[PDB]
């Protein structure tokens, strides 16, 4: 597939980085894949979670309820995958360790590897946000797990600036 991705900075052969709103960037691609940071629950409250779910006008989270009444929760660097609504095709819902809560972040390795089942995707750094994974480990996870193509939308602008003059 070609995709309208566009302004990405490349880091490896197949993970290209930018700083974007994974927002908008869904807006305007409307990839077959879109990544959500999620919780166990698929309670969508803040973060990537919050803003996807906010721009489907809470359409993500009725059917995530539905999702978790019918199966339960997911595991920790688990995932579902469920419909992109007006973002993407789909959304992959991917839960990373809250390592703030004491989750091993070994975990982050598992949640990576759920993004290896789709050839493209647009995803954020998991864990780096409110979960509390340092996020130059979680992009390091990333490319070192990742071996299909995927776009990284770093929303803040000083951490995309440290990220892309660290070595990975
Ligand atoms: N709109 C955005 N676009 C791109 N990156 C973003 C955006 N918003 C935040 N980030 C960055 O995306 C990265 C991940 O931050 P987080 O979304 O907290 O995910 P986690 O895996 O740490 O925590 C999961 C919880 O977050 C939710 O509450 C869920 O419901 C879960 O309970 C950080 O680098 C952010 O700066």
């Amino acid at each position: 597939m070609v995709n309208s991705f566009s302004g990405y900075l490349k880091l490896t052969d197949n993970v290209y980085i930018k700083n974007a709103d994974i927002v908008e960037e869904a807006k305007k691609v409307k990839p077959t894949v879109v990544v959500n940071a999620a919780n166990v629950y698929l309670k969508h409250g803040g973060g990537v979670a919050g803003a996807l779910n906010k721009a489907t006008n809470n359409a993500m989270q009725v059917e995530s309820d539905d999702y978790i009444a019918t199966n339960g929760p997911l595991k920790v660097g688990g995932s579902c995958v469920l419909s992109g609504h007006n973002l993407a095709k789909h959304c992959l819902h991917v839960v990373g360790p809250n390592v703030n809560k004491g989750e091993d972040i070994q975990l982050l390795k598992s949640a990576y590897e759920n993004f290896n089942q789709h050839e493209v995707l647009l995803a954020p750094l998991l864990s780096a946000g409110i979960f509390g994974a340092d996020p130059i480990h979680s992009l390091r996870v990333c490319v070192d797990t990742v071996r299909t193509n995927v776009y990284l939308a770093v929303f803040d602008k000083n951490l995309y600036d440290k990220l892309v003059s660290s070595f990975l």
